[PDB]
């Protein structure tokens, strides 16, 4: 259904930021050029409408994930990226992990099933950079490493309690 119509198009209005585009989905979108995709990180630095960002199996790479990466460091308004089925390998997963030290408005990430494993060292270190962000969560991906996947799973519990916590004492406080 949508082509490289509506990407080069979809493209402007994130660009002139339009109001009426609160969603970006590329999904299955086949042969889109990296650099286009890379365009669209870029666009959505300072987009303040977009809230969910979903490129499945548009065989973005490292350097997709570097861009959005860069854009996530910057962006205060998405909080849904999905980037399932493509790929991106260990290293672009760890550039999202350090930009998200940098982010707390992302509640959402996904990256299941990427051509190219992830590795343990990754996932270790996944767990470990996950503990300094406390507003994300869900994430999307299987781990290989009994390890990391349970540190994963009480740090976004954690988030959960942490936002709830947040939202309370600021509705208490607040009388
Ligand atoms: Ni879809
Ligand atoms: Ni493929
Ligand atoms: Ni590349
Ligand atoms: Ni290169
Ligand atoms: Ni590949
Ligand atoms: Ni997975
Ligand atoms: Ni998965
Ligand atoms: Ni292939
Ligand atoms: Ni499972």
């Amino acid at each position: 259904e949508p082509n490289s119509t509506d990407v080069e198009e979809t493209l402007e209005r994130i660009k002139n930021n339009d109001p009426k585009l609160e969603e970006v989905n590329l999904n299955n979108i086949r042969n889109i050029p990296i650099p286009t995709l890379k365009a669209y990180a870029e666009a959505l630095k300072e987009n303040s409408y977009v809230k969910k960002f979903a490129l499945a199996n548009t065989r973005a790479d490292d350097h997709v994930a570097f861009a959005i990466a860069i854009m996530l460091k910057a962006n205060k308004t998405i909080t849904s990226l999905n980037l399932d089925s493509n790929h991106i390998t260990g290293k672009g997963i760890l550039a999202i992990f350090r930009a998200l030290l940098q982010n707390n408005t992302l509640t959402e990430l996904r990256f299941h099933n990427q051509r190219h494993i992830c590795g343990g060292k990754t996932e270790m270190e996944i767990a470990k950079l996950l503990k300094e962000n406390t507003t994300l969560l869900k994430l999307g991906y299987h781990f290989e490493l009994a390890g990391p996947r349970m540190t994963v799973t009480n740090l976004l519990s954690r988030n959960m309690d942490k936002q709830r916590q947040k939202r309370l004492q600021e509705q208490r406080q607040a009388q």
